[PDB]
C-alpha cells in the first residue's frame, strides 16, 4: 500500500505551466503534506511576474493523496493506492458565463518528494469579466468534492463546483469535471462513492515581493458508514 508512503509529512513540489487567453505564465510551489492529519501547507509564486488570473482560480489545480481517510474508509483511497507510480489528473473547469480551464497534471512520487506537474490551457474569458478582470476576493470557501469510481477507465470520476466570491457581493461559480487514472500497472483501488470535505485558506508572506499565494488546506474523506 502506498498508504505507507504518507505515514509522515511528505514534501511537495508543484510546477504549473500556463496559458489563459494566450497570456503565458508559470508558477512554482513548494510545501508539505500530512495525510494523517489531513493537512497541506503550500506557497506559490508566479515566476513570469504577475499572474494574469486571480490566485483563487488555481487553488484546485495546484494533491488529494493528502486527504485524511478515516480508518473505516482507508480502502476507498485511490489517491494513495496509485502511488508511488502515481496518477494523471485531468480537468475541465467552466467558469459560469465565462471561459474555461483545461488541465492535465501528473501526480507521482519523484524520490521522497510528491510532485504535481500541471499543463493548464484557458480560453474564452472576458477581459472585463470576473476572472481576467480580477474581481474575486482573495479567499476561499468550503466545498465537498464528490468521488465516484469509474471502472471503465479504472480510476475515478470526480465532480464539484467552486463558489468564488466576487467583490460586489456576488458568486462566480466554477464547475469542475475531473478524472484521475493510474500511471502504474499495479492496481489502483476503486472506491465506493464518497466525498472529501475541503476547506482552503489563503494568505500572503509579508516579506515576499513576488506574486505569491500561501495556501493552507484541510481535507478529510467522508460519506461512508
Amino acid at each position: 500500500k502506498g498508504e505507507e508512503l504518507f505515514t509522515g509529512v511528505v514534501p511537495i513540489l508543484v510546477e504549473l505551466d500556463g496559458d489563459v487567453n494566450g497570456h503565458k505564465f508559470s508558477v512554482s510551489g513548494e510545501g508539505e503534506g500530512d495525510a494523517t492529519y489531513g493537512k497541506l501547507t503550500l506557497k506559490f509564486i508566479c515566476t513570469t511576474g504577475k499572474l494574469p488570473v486571480p490566485w483563487p482560480t488555481l487553488v484546485t489545480t495546484f494533491v488529494q493523496c493528502f486527504s485524511r481517510y478515516p480508518d473505516h474508509m482507508k480502502r476507498h483511497d485511490f489517491f494513495k493506492s496509485a502511488m508511488p507510480e502515481g496518477y494523471v489528473q485531468e480537468r475541465t473547469i467552466f467558469f459560469k458565463d465565462d471561459g474555461n480551464y483545461k488541465t492535465r497534471a501528473e501526480v507521482k512520487f519523484e524520490g521522497d518528494t510528491l510532485v504535481n506537474r500541471i499543463e493548464l490551457k484557458g480560453i474564452d474569458f472576458k477581459e472585463d469579466g470576473n476572472i481576467l478582470g480580477h474581481k474575486l476576493e482573495y479567499n476561499y470557501n468550503s466545498h465537498n468534492v464528490y468521488i465516484m469510481a469509474d471502472k471503465q477507465k479504472n480510476g475515478i470520476k470526480v465532480n464539484f463546483k467552486i463558489r468564488h466570491n466576487i467583490e460586489d457581493g456576488s458568486v462566480q461559480l466554477a464547475d469542475h469535471y475531473q478524472q484521475n487514472t493510474p500511471i502504474g500497472d499495479g492496481p489502483v483501488l476503486l472506491p465506493d462513492n464518497h466525498y472529501l470535505s475541503v476547506q482552503a485558506a489563503l494568505s500572503k508572506d509579508p516579506n515576499e515581493k513576488r506574486d505569491h499565494m500561501v495556501l493552507l488546506e484541510f481535507v478529510t474523506a467522508a460519506g461512508i458508514t
